[PDB]
């Protein structure tokens, strides 16, 4: 839950973009007038679960978290997320 937002910006956020956190707000029910201050509310991501959420999450995670990123396409973190590097040995 937690490290799914302090993992999966550590891909989009570097550098304030315009996509996925923002993509999400579409499909979130979010604001242009909010989608403006997220980029800079303690991290859209992080903030998240708290914003999407509204009181700590659970309701919109989970399985809501794919849809709402799966919905609209932003795997490109989640893809990284779940496939960081192959080495060592055995799964």
């Amino acid at each position: 839950p937690q490290q799914q937002q302090e993992e999966v910006q550590r891909l989009l956020m570097m550098g304030e973009p315009a996509k996925g956190w923002q993509e999400l707000a579409g499909h979130l029910g979010y604001q242009a007038e909010a989608v403006e201050t997220m980029a800079c509310d303690q991290m859209p991501a992080y903030t998240l679960l708290r914003n999407w959420a509204a009181q700590e999450g659970n309701r919109a995670t989970l399985r809501v978290l794919e849809d709402a990123l799966a919905a609209i396409g932003r795997e490109d973190v989640v893809q990284v997320l779940s496939s960081p590097a192959e080495s060592s040995s055995v799964v």
